[PDB]
């Protein structure tokens, strides 16, 4: 012994039926009452279940009353017992949660009952052996088949959430309800990015995803009269001023890096550091800041100067509450809470897999670097079709809005976006 | 007690004594491990180490042998080995006691697997699912396995040749690719394999829309990399001949939005069931196609792809569930098995258990993701 | 201690010499007395060659006597000993090996007793050392040069086994004993294939083993009333069949890989089939084997519908006993049991190693995955002169005829071997 | 008691304190290793570590080097260095002190290795040849050697160097070859190198041929590919100018008759002595050699070829060999030694120890097997 | 405990002084008084110091006069203990050696009582920790900076060698004081190869060292009535015989390596021989000699018949007194001592790093293969600057004399080194 269980979960299971009735149908669909290890248990979720059956509502007065007629209630401990379930329940939304532990510890029951009983059935019948080891074939693969999978989604049902898509796209008007990009195709489907959201902007090196953020940055601090926060972690800061000082006044961007300057690329000059110097725009070039520090220097900003954006030049690059499965998760999810507290949107590019060309993204590219998919209400890939200078900026989730292909192009001499 | 037959084993060594010729056939049927006791492991084993050498096996060069490498003395000495040569009255029947001795050996190891998993399941609380895999297939690892008995006559194989040239199974939408299969059989397990971009994908989703939208057949599509949603919008794209980039896109001119009330409406009758988790295990495509078959029934199983489901047990697994539901299982794979095919493009098969080998060839139009004949 | 010895190995020595006298010729040869550890049966072993030095018969009453004379007799234990001796050889054909043991401990002993004088030399003479090292070196090899070698075959006498192997291959007339192959010129060689011979067919691949074993057993069962068991590991029983049919009915076998199949070549298939119909041919294609299936398979054959001849589409994919190299030792041992229960030729394909290339096959190039050597009766390689599309055949080995080429012709085409 | 000198040793590291110059001659002969007290070696090692810095050696440095290594104390401390400092009334003598250790040092790995192999007659029993081969290895290299003490003078190297460019060894059959031999001399090592088909196998049989048939002398060959069977066969072939298609195909023409019978009467005389057994040791070699000089005569001894009997054991092993039977070793090899030389075909040679190093050139017929003159 | 000290080294210092005044300076230089770990030897060495500053001579009676003054004598240990101190010592010149072990155990004192202090630290003040690291980090480098370093050489006082080098260079006239060489323009700097000192010719491989060092050799033995001993480790005796006759008669090197000799060659060779038989050259090719053989030899070689120089064709060839690193300097400070023994110039070929690749070869070429720089009086590089058929002979270092390039020209087709 001890037989694999959770008294804890078991118990946790039963109180949240108590708290919301609603919770026996996700604990029904995952567990039957000799899932449960205690007799009690057992004894009180088959209470439940009769008293559901009969379209009567669940709760304390009920499963009592059931219990009584069938002479169970002292035997699990009577109404001071329905009660103690009650209060052994953290909440009672997480039931799938705690049906789950109850199963997997009920399944391991049943692989040591099945694996034990073909060790004995090896010392008796012996006998016949060809028919034991296909039974023993047969009852070990019985355990697997049990637990709750599925279930598979119907192809009409995707057809009428296709269909409804298809709706939004089109039915795409046109009040910019979060922060317009300046890319007016894209803000017809984000309307534009909202506040609280995290949105992660993935490409492969050479796509143009910094570029994109910049432009965004850009817009944003030159147009309206928000500030925007600029992490830059593998780009250092006047480097990426040089980037949209070119894609704001036109100049070759090559041109720049080479001192060659004609008479009047200079004025041009003049007038994108004119214009650009009234924008409320915020760069940190340190090389690999931990989430914390991001935090608290978008803290202090909010509230000496305000906030509207924070851009994040590649999220791989940030480094964990340590001195990177696990890791990328939690600064993921810390990334989500910075949202949240601002009441801003968080833009994160990210990097993807080499598996595009194992093939246009998708969320799997982005699910091998995970979980980050759970955490995004809103990720973006950035694909070129020709790797005509035009660049598609893939919505692939959406949390409030559609999914689908919004279209730029990209000027390669000023590293700029423009409109279509 | 765990199950032995000293006895047997002692016939067997006694046997080889008697005549060296008996050391053959128990060698074909034994290996040293296979006695449970340790004195007959060592003893046998220096039976196979003379043989090996190859010397004549008696008492005196197994003594020798057993002596050079110092274990006379713990097998029971010159004693022993005189015993068990001078209690045997036949070596005729050194198989039978040679068989019995093989048996308790299965069930010992058959009794030592499950003890294990038994055990594992009170320690590894922690990895139910990886527990669950691992107890099938080293329970599957205890039984080998035999071939019965049956030669196939030559007349036989002759009908299955010449009826292999010159549809009895689920239409798999080309004409020409039915020739080669006639159609996707019952039970089969089918590789495609290729490389980035043909496409696999494109190619497993048109066979699942041509049998489901033409016949009565229920597919059950597993899809790792790309979502139903993604899945769906590929498939009326093809169906219907919309341009992929108009769907993406919003605007839709009326010509697609005729084209697509055409294609769902179409594509509504079937017919197809889509599963797209992450990283799944084979057993839980059983789960999942076992209980759609009794409530509705099914079917063709198609697999995108199996690399993100070792492979041997993965493939093999995927056989016995086709044998199960006695339909056909198409596995994609990138770049056992009952049928292999890998990827105007080149459709090549390699293999083929019943039908005929060799090579089709079919369109593909970039701008829809559909394969057509010619 | 204690001193390498072999009490057991010594008495079967002298006990064999008891049994047949003969047996004191290969005694003497590998032994003197004094290689015996126990005093009894130095005493003894120079008494058997007193007596056989005087060309006077060697048993249990002339040693006797011997002993006597010399008054050892009851030293060495009396008559009663002598018969004990008789008592303890397993089998007096064994007395090579019983010696061999004996030998092997005495030299042990001579390594040890002359390993120890050194170390004492060491610490004694201490003195002159240069003298010291050039003894240890002279004394330790003095050890090893005191087996029995040799000797060294003489080559008149080999010019006598090679001068009548010629007369054997121009004396080759004309009979076939036993089964016919269809190749006259391979049949004047062997007679042909025959009954519990063990015939091994070795080849490098794309040579054309497969196709050589097919056309044997094509020939033996469409051309005699005899059933051939063919056990093809690497290739299915319907790609074999196929190869089957284009070499009898004369089809390209491209051609019918590619469907292709001209108005006639039709024609030819169904003759082939009706003809290839009355052949009693057993395929099993079961991938990978262990001796005992195909032997069992064999077996109820043999008594259900009679055999003739059995091929194994190479020796190297059958599985051994278990779940390389002693393992394919048993199996070919294994086979040669297999010819001789059930009287029938067993053919078995044979894979080259990569040597034939670091040079025209020879023994050596399957020593390395012997020691099928020795178990094969007869061993037979193909070779191709051009890697003219004619192949050979060489019969580097068979115990009863000659050892030679014997020259056939390849069609690509139909994958046949035809006369010449 | 373990032979040993304190005394020497002692006098060996006071040495070195009175005088820091006499550790280096103490250093040429002496190793740490070499002392048997491990108090001695410590010091010996100190005091090398303190020179290679390279500091001066001197109670305090080497005091202070010992401490540092925390083994100050275990040597005796400050008192015993100052004891053997003390003691030395000279350091001129240092080298006679240092090579009565280095001889007590010599004897101790003697007996170490000869007690080692007395143990292992107990042990590995089991492992016979193995055990009587590692033994010889393990006895020669306990000693070195040394290079006794002779310059050349250039006058007697001129002599040699004049005389090596302007036939009395064994004559190999090809006069061009006899040219930068003249012939094969007793005592050497003939190592002949090639790559596959040239070939190795024909060259070593067609000079065991020439000798044995040209001069009374006996050779034995030892072939581990070919048998003694195959390797007359190609003789005949070529000592008679025979296509060896035709002894293989049994079919001879009455030229190859009379052809033949020619060719071993020819050979009959000789002279030959083949071992064909597969895995050799270079002690049967010997085994087998010494049995046949001293009962026939020879010699010449071929060899074909070396990597089928680690390999610079087994060739200093054959110059062993060659130097105890007064006789040449010729030893193929495939792509310490006498005289090296890799392989119309051009003979190149790279070393020879009294000859002219140079090119000769020799023709190939296929269908023969046989080299010829130009 | 117990701290690192040294009172044996702290004992010589002082003892030093006491013996030789001047030792003082380098003591004073390395140590203050507070570095000895025992009261009595600070004291004592403050005592010393004192005197000095005072410009007074500094012996054991002003020290003694000192300290009495200091009420400090009897608290030392008095006169008697100044006496110890001068018996303490090994010998005076070593006091750099000693001081530096004193430094060393004072340094290893205050790493162990700072970290200390870090750690105390980090369990009091608990309460700041910002301050704590940085002063943490502070401390630790302050540990460092404390050994004696230094001091920078001033470029005036090189330019000043660097004029003095040219004056040499210039004022080079003409007396050959040692051996020799052939080569009138090496003569110059060296004057030429004299008794005692180690020489070496360090080069990459096909450079011509070989060569190089042959021509010396064959020079002084042909031309001056010395002998010269040869010791060539990867050439055999003849083979070099060989190229020192091609050199002396100007025969074709590669038309001896044919047998091709046209007849006047043939009467080239005969003179060659005869002149180079009146030589006195003795060459031993051993292939891997140890320098002990090579001693003996050479000291045989010198009370027989007399010796002038000795060559060893390269040095990494010598195996060591065992059966790398540290094995080279005792066989370069062996071969030192050899110069020495047989009042000799010892010529010792070299090869060099491939680091002159990675760049005219220079003295970090055999640092790395060191330190044969320290032992060695003279080393020259050999480098051709084409890899015009003229090869540079740099000469980087020598004792007594100048540093600079001498200049010859190589003739491949007799292998040899001539004038200019």
């Amino acid at each position: 012994r001890i037989p694999p269980q959770s008294i804890e979960a078991e118990q946790a299971v039963l109180g949240a039926v108590f708290l919301d009735p609603a919770a026996l149908v996700p604990a029904s669909e995952i567990l039957i009452p000799e899932d449960f290890y205690r007799a009690a248990h057992q004894k009180i979720f088959h209470a439940m279940l009769r008293v559901a059956d009969r379209g009567e509502p669940v709760d304390l007065v009920t499963v009592t009353a059931e219990l009584a007629a069938s002479e169970q209630l002292e035997e699990i401990g009577g109404v001071s017992y329905l009660s103690e379930l009650a209060d052994a329940v953290p909440t009672a939304a997480n039931v799938e949660y705690y049906a789950r532990i109850v199963e997997e510890k009920s399944v391991l029951r049943r692989l040591i009952r099945t694996a034990t009983s073909i060790a004995q059935d090896g010392y008796t019948r012996e006998d016949e052996i060809d028919v034991l080891l296909d039974e023993a074939d047969r009852k070990i693969m019985e355990v697997s088949q049990r637990k709750h999978s599925g279930a598979f989604k119907n192809i009409k049902d995707i057809l009428v959430q296709t269909y409804d898509n298809i709706e939004m796209l089109h039915n795409r008007d046109g009040e910019i309800t979060g922060i317009p990009t300046g890319f007016t195709e894209l803000d017809r489907m984000t309307s534009g990015f909202q506040r609280s959201d995290l949105i992660i902007v993935a490409a492969r090196p050479s796509v143009g995803k910094t570029a994109f953020a910049l432009n965004i940055a850009q817009n944003v601090a030159t147009k309206t009269n928000e500030n925007v926060a600029i992490f830059s972690l593998e780009m250092s800061a006047q480097q990426l001023v040089m980037r949209m000082l070119c894609a704001e006044g036109n100049i070759n961007a090559q041109n720049l890096r080479t001192g060659k300057l004609t008479p009047e690329d200079w004025g041009k000059l003049t007038m994108a550091m004119g214009s650009l110097s009234n924008a409320g725009i915020y760069i940190d070039d340190t090389p690999s800041i931990r989430v914390s520090d991001i935090r608290a220097k978008c803290r202090r900003l909010k509230q000496e100067s305000g906030l509207g954006m924070i851009v994040i030049d590649y999220l791989q690059l940030i480094q964990g509450s340590g001195r990177r499965q696990q890791e990328v998760s939690e600064i993921s999810r810390s990334l989500k809470a910075l949202a949240r507290e601002l009441e801003v949107p968080v833009i994160a590019l990210s990097q993807l897999s080499r598996s595009v060309e194992q093939r246009r993204p998708m969320m799997s590219d982005i699910r091998e670097s995970g979980s980050i998919e759970q955490d995004a209400d809103i990720v973006a890939f950035l694909y070129r079709d020709d790797y005509k200078n035009i660049i598609e900026i893939i919505i692939a989730k959406q949390r409030n809005g559609p999914v689908g292909t919004v279209q730029l192009a990209f000027i390669k001499e000023y590293n700029k976006f423009v409109n279509l």
